[PDB]
């Protein structure tokens, strides 16, 4: 019963923010929608040692549930750099904002393969509004 | 053995139960001290039939409306299938709102049962929405590896 477990993995987190809001032109002007707060964000991960382990990309949008706590919807994989790719996804509360966060995440290829599990990230510093930096951890399970 | 392994359930009948809402500026807590923006969001609990008319599982996940830079309005995606013979899998991505009744697709992942190591694609198009809390969808899904 194989498990991977990377821990205190660093991650540079490049942050290309939109605010969106109420849609003013196209399609959308006609229709009770609102454009959430979005972040696509490109992220370099590595270990302790200083070395790049893989690479991140994915997209987080703001948005409410249902007791009108706000919450943060993401989907977005990891491409390590020994072979495989492990993509994850889900919901969680927005605040507060330097509490750690984790959703499931699922192993698809290489080594990862068939196993499922937790991607966890914190923000630890966020120089700028292009830069955030994240101490994570993923837990592979199958 | 070298040999792929493929699943592809296709011409899905799925009925979806959507609770949505509006968004917006959040005019209380924590988040109305920053300039951000709630995006229309729905979440919706899915029951999912062959052709035939027997049921092969459900669906659970939340979708929120937002843009990229050029200005086209998209969704994200966040769910899960679980099917009668036992597996799951989970589905998300982002893709353009409209139009509104083409296919839209997102990258998936079969995570246990039959599923397992096998990835690919679930799509679902609107065919009718017969009252504000019910969706009428074609879908599909098709997995490798
Ligand atoms: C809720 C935890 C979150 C930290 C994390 C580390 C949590 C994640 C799951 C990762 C995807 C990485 C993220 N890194 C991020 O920069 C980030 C994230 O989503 C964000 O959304 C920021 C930049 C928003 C953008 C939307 C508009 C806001 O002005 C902005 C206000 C602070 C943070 C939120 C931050 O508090
Ligand atoms: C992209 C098109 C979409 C098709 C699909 C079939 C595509 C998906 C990937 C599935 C999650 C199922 C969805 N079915 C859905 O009812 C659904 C979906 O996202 C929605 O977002 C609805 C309810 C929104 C709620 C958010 C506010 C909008 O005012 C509302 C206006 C109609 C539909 C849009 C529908 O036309």
């Amino acid at each position: 019963v194989t498990t991977i477990n990377l821990e205190d993995i660093k991650e540079i987190c490049h942050t290309t923010i939109r605010l969106g809001g109420k849609p003013e032109s196209g399609e959308a002007a006609e229709l009770p929608i609102f454009l959430g707060s979005s972040v696509e964000f490109e992220d370099e991960l590595y270990d302790a040692d200083g070395t790049q382990i893989g690479t991140a990309k994915g997209t987080s949008v703001i948005f409410a549930e249902a007791d009108g706590t706000v919450m943060q919807i993401v989907s977005a994989f990891d491409d390590y750099t020994d072979g495989g790719r492990v993509t994850w996804s889900g919901a969680y509360t927005m605040f507060p904002t330097d509490e750690p966060k984790s959703v499931p995440a699922q192993g698809v290829s290489g080594r990862y393969r068939g196993l499922s599990g937790t991607r966890t990230l914190q923000l630890l510093e966020r120089p700028d509004p292009g830069t955030s930096l994240i101490r994570s951890s993923l837990v592979l399970n199958g």
